[PDB]
């Protein structure tokens, strides 16, 4: 069992995890002493991400973040080869610090940010079995700061109250996952890195989108205050809050830009 | 342990069990966390202009380059009289210079300096002191760069003198009240912990609001000069980059002396 406060928190992982103390560790800070632009990062395409509104897709409160099931005839186009979605989460802070991004864009953190998971469907056959393995995964990050309200990321809050415990499951209808996706997809950092939970495997080429999207306070408070790691039965419930992992050393390496 | 590697900062708690406990520093000096007290008077600095006919011990232990301060100078200004024990610093590299330990509304600094002290009213010793309540309190001075500095350059001039892990030079006294920054009335306190193993949190912690200033060459030097390795190793390793990431600190019990 791990956390991301107390002793089974992050700095204790490595201890039944190996990997989370290993190479090629995320998230990490975006900036510009690290940071290159490379003219051949062209744009990354979506498939299938427009899911039919007559199929119903699993939103599950894992006690670690709040996640929703993906078909696996989603997918990414444009990389060396073709990963398909699995699932989508996200991380956030507490009322109190409304800055949860795992990432962080010149020691800046955002108030929250999005994971859209995906396989290497053309070598494994799924998430679990790709995991673990050489160019097994890619991740795309969308950061997220408050504005305006967000009728797509909606979509999903929407449903929050009702998976407010951990085990707790609903269903939200397909609609298309690319509303989730900021302007300019076109643009992002690119870097070989990890999962930024245990197991902390090595194997996630992480796409990190350059503009963040927004959602509005009470859209951000209710991410950040509708969720407990807890079971619903536990007479002293835990607040799912803070689940983002600190940044790590990146040395002697480059994050490549598709943008100046 | 090390900075790096399968004994880096994230595998610290495997054989240092309060690396992965609470109160750990450094942390990111940001607004969120951060509260005005009053009660923060300016500290007085006691004993600190050291006699320039006395010697100083510097030494490289592999993690950092420090040097031994005597018993006699203090920090007054605290409910307990803190004595100093010695300084030390964190730095980065040449190609990412921002290796300072706390950090400023997500900014880190060049490097960052280290006054350690122990509180001698309640206990005989640093070594004794570092694992119990009230300890420690350590003062940090944020770097960056700017114009040469002639302080910080007496101790600087020595490094190469300490070039390797284990060697030792000797300094001359000078006043190490010249290596903070101005306006030291301004700045952070917070209760933490030690940034290397064992990570004891016993350090009552001062950084001070206003860096100070060294010039390019200087911290190239200090990026440059040491290695974590002995003389003559079969493969040499750049003492770099020794500092650890900032930690997780929640409520808003960072508080300010200014306004
Ligand atoms: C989806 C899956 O199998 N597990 C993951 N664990 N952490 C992940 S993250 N935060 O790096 O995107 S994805
Ligand atoms: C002074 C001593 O014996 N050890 C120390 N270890 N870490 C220290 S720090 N980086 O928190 O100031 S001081
Ligand atoms: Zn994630
Ligand atoms: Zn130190």
């Amino acid at each position: 069992k791990w956390t991301y406060f107390g002793p089974d928190g992050e700095n204790s992982w490595s201890k039944k995890y190996p990997s989370c103390g290993g190479l090629l560790q995320s998230p990490i800070d975006l900036h510009s002493d690290i940071l290159q632009y490379d003219a051949s990062l062209t744009p990354l395409e979506f498939q299938g991400y427009n899911l039919s509104a007559n199929k119903q897709f699993l939103l599950t409160n894992n006690g670690h973040s709040v996640k929703l099931n993906l078909p696996s005839d989603m997918h990414i186009q444009g990389l060396q080869s073709r990963y398909s979605a699995t699932q989508l989460h996200l991380h956030w802070g507490n009322p109190n610090d409304p800055h949860g991004s795992e990432h962080t864009v010149s020691g800046q953190h955002f108030a929250a940010e999005l994971h859209i998971v995906h396989y290497n469907s053309d070598l494994y056959p799924d998430a679990s079995t790709a995991s673990n393995k050489s160019e097994g995964l890619a991740v795309l990050a969308v950061l997220i700061e408050m504005g305006s309200f967000n009728p797509s990321y909606d979509k999903i809050f929407s449903h929050l109250q009702h998976v407010k415990y951990k085990g707790q499951e609903a269903f939200v209808p397909g609609f298309n996952i690319e509303e989730l996706l900021p302007e300019r997809t076109a643009e992002y950092y690119r870097y070989r890195g990890s999962l930024t939970t245990p197991p902390c495997n090595p194997t996630v080429l992480w796409t990190v989108f350059r503009n963040p999207v927004q959602i509005s306070q009470e859209q951000l408070l209710a991410l950040e205050t509708a969720l407990y790691c807890t079971h619903m039965d536990d007479p002293s419930p835990r607040e799912m809050i803070n689940n983002f992992r600190q940044v790590q050393k990146f040395d002697e390496r480059l994050v490549y830009t598709s943008f100046s």
